[PDB]
């Protein structure tokens, strides 16, 4: 507990753990193949986040990066988390709307670029170059958001109203929450260093729990995840 941000890492660990356990129990008994997919993806997201929050709490997921002539604490474990959880979250959305495979690959590929370039930016030793990587990552994010709003144009006249409804809600949650991440990065200690690491950790920890457990609660409560069955 020598790091001030430990409390947010602990709490994050606890909230992701407990969310995982709730989604394990809730999904118990589900036989519908379509619903099984959504429960698998959506359980599985906070399970990964739990391990990476734990890893940060215990100090494994932290490294020191020299830039600005200082040794800067960088939690690299975030990117290991997001590398897997953010395409899984996009897959939830894509499966909802029965997205084409081409569209799914575009989303997951862009996502991979977003997280990969975020990681390179996070570990870059030349200060000004960190923001070049930030810009590229943000461009990838904007591409993803574009596809979410303008890429499911063929899947509207055949979509079940509850699918459309739950998708629209989850898409809005996604755009609002995901758009905050580049802002937090930019102002936090990985970027401009105007907001201290402890507040920077609090902000991510609220975004993460909201984007994974919050998102999951909304999705797994909806009839949208079930095939139409009599
Ligand atoms: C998709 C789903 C169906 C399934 C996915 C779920 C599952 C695979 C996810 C579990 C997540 C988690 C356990 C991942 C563990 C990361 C670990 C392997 C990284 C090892 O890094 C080595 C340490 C040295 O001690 O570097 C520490 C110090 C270094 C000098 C600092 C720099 C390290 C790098 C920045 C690490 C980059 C993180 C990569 C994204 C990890 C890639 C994942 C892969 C190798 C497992
Ligand atoms: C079965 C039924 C009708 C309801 C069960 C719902 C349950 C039990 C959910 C539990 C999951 C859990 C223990 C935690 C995650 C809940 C998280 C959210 C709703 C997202 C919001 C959380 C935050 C924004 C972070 C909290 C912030 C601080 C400062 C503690
Ligand atoms: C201490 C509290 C910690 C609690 C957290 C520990 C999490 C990490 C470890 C193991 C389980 C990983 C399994 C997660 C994947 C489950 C997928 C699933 O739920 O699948 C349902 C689908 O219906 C099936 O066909
Ligand atoms: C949701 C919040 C759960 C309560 C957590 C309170 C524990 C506070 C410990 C602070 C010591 C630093
Ligand atoms: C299953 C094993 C659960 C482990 C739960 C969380 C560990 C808490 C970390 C130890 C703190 C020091
Ligand atoms: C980039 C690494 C890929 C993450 C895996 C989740 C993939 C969804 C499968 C389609
Ligand atoms: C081209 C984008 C199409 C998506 C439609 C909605 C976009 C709103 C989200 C944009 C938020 C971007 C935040 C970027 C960080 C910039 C730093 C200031
Ligand atoms: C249609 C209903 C859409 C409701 C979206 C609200 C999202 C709020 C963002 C979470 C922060
Ligand atoms: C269909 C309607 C589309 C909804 C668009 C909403 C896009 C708004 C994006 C919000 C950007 C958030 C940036 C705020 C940063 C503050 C960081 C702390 C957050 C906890
Ligand atoms: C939950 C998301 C927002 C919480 C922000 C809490 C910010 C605390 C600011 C600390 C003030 C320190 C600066 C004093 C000088």
């Amino acid at each position: 507990t020598g790091r001030p941000e430990w409390i947010w890492l602990a709490l994050g660990t606890a909230l992701m753990g407990l969310g995982t356990l709730y989604f394990l129990v809730k999904g118990m008994g589900v036989s519908d193949p379509d619903a099984k997919k959504f429960y698998a993806i959506t359980t599985l997201v906070p399970a990964i986040a739990f391990t990476m929050y734990l890893s940060m709490l215990l100090g494994y997921g932290l490294t020191m990066v020299p830039f600005g002539g200082e040794q800067n604490p960088i939690y690299w474990a975030r990117y290991a988390d997001w590398l897997f959880t953010t395409p899984l979250l996009l897959l939830d959305l894509a499966l909802l709307v029965d997205a084409d495979q081409g569209t799914i690959l575009a989303l997951v590929g862009a996502d991979g670029i977003m997280i990969g370039t975020g990681l390179v930016g996070a570990l870059t030793k030349v200060y000004s170059y960190r923001f070049v990587w930030w810009a590229i990552s943000t461009a990838a994010m904007l591409y993803i958001l574009y596809v979410l709003f303008f890429g499911f144009t063929s899947k509207a006249e055949s979509m079940r109203p509850e699918v459309a409804s739950t998708f629209k809600v989850l898409r809005n949650v996604t755009v609002v929450l995901w758009s905050a991440y580049p802002v937090v990065w930019l102002i936090g200690s990985e970027g401009a260093g105007i907001v201290p690491l402890n507040i920077e950790t609090l902000l991510f920890m609220v975004l993460d729990v909201s984007a994974k457990v919050g998102f999951g609660l909304i999705l797994l409560r909806s009839r949208a995840i079930f095939g139409e069955a009599e």
